[PDB]
């Protein structure tokens, strides 16, 4: 069910992988370059990016020419292993023991940003965790909105702005203060949506971590970084820029459902060292599942 969600969320990217399946019937020793020439056309197509691509086919080549992988299964199967292993190498959310946990959750708009909040604060009331949610999207009114209808919905407490020209890192400094005071696990942090990324964007993510950190050592414990997983390795760049401004720790890739970029989510991962912990395979609250390599890796190959 939950493993079946990813199935779906990567149908489309399964069904144009499936000729690499056709591919390799044709395979024997002699064979072997014409073979990996397609092989490698069959990733970039479903936005496996370059440097990855390459690296996979290289050791594919040399794991034949060695005699390690003696028939197609065994090159398939490799495939497999090779993917799985730029995937994983902690995909869970790292709270502590520490009282409260701080996770901000960061993204432009499209990305799914408060929603993914919403929709992981109802994931975690769900295990019973005291969750407290503070609407740092202080620049898009519809957010913080939004964001109260979704405590309203889960059953959480929301500390909002006071204003429509408030400080994020004042509404967050007000909620971790209080999580601390009154006992929650918890505090999710939303911070504020903007088109694309700016100087004013970073320098506002950067007064939030400092202010939180400033009441409780340590926070926040995760910055999430949300983004619309149809951007496929368009989203490169910006991951990367936000990691090395604000320093991400996870990843979250959303609008997955039906997607026929599916490479992308290993390139990114292997490009910038930081973990898919979830994705969003549909509109449901519980569409937004924890992300499970093994079985990405079997949805999309296999
Ligand atoms: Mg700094």
């Amino acid at each position: 069910s939950d493993v079946e969600k990813v199935f779906s969320g990567f149908s489309k990217t399964r069904e144009n992988l499936a000729v690499i399946d056709e591919l390799l019937l044709f395979w024997n020793l002699a064979e072997t370059d014409r073979v990996l020439d397609e092989l490698e056309e069959a990733l970039l197509v479903s936005d496996f990016g370059p440097k990855i691509t390459v690296r996979i086919v290289e050791r594919l080549r040399e794991d034949i020419m060695s005699g390690k992988l003696k028939s197609g299964s065994e090159i398939k199967d490799a495939l497999k292993e090779s993917v799985l292993e730029m995937l994983a190498k902690k995909t869970e959310l790292q709270l502590g023991f520490r009282k409260p946990a701080v996770i901000m959750i960061v993204g432009v708009n499209g990305g799914g940003k408060t929603t993914s909040l919403g929709k992981l604060a109802h994931r975690l009331k769900n295990e019973g965790t005291k969750v407290l949610m503070a609407a740092g999207d202080t620049f898009r009114a519809a957010a913080s909105d939004q964001l109260e209808i979704w405590a309203e919905r889960t059953g959480c407490e929301i500390v909002v702005a006071e204003g429509d020209k408030a400080k994020a890192a004042t509404v967050l400094s007000k909620a971790v203060k209080r999580g601390k005071e009154e006992g929650y696990d918890v505090v999710l942090c939303d911070t504020s949506g903007r088109l694309h990324t700016n100087y004013s964007l970073m320098e506002e993510l950067i007064a939030c971590k400092k202010a939180v950190g400033k009441i409780v050592s340590g926070a926040p414990n995760e910055i999430l970084l949300v983004l619309d997983g149809n951007t496929g390795l368009n989203m490169l760049p910006q991951a990367r820029e936000f990691n090395e401004v604000v320093g991400i720790t996870g990843l979250i890739l959303t609008k997955l459902d039906g997607s026929a970029r599916g490479g992308c989510v290993v390139s990114v991962v292997e490009e910038l060292g930081i973990p898919v912990k979830f994705i969003g395979v549909g509109e449901a609250v519980e569409d937004l599942q924890p992300f499970d390599p093994e079985a990405f890796v079997n949805a999309i190959f296999s």
